[PDB]
């Protein structure tokens, strides 16, 4: 999650 809301 942190990946592709990054």
């Amino acid at each position: 999650r942190r990946x592709x809301r990054f």
